[PDB]
């Protein structure tokens, strides 16, 4: 149970940093 | 305390899946 | 183990919020967009 919470965990955080990129890319305007 | 984490897991999961939906929605119109 | 799980889903909290209010901005052109 805590072994599946730890993969989804990891996936959230992949999916969070993807995230954070676009946003900013978006914010400033990138490229 | 491990189900409370659980919850908060589904939680977070949720919006993310519809923060990308719209950031996806935003990179094109 | 367990503790170190709630503090990454302490932190995502924090990170989730603050993307969906930067989204919602972008979405609804606040402060100029």
């Amino acid at each position: 149970e805590v072994e599946a919470l730890e993969k989804k965990v990891e996936a959230l955080e992949w999916k969070v940093q993807k995230l954070e990129k676009k946003v900013e890319a978006l914010e400033h305007g990138w490229d």
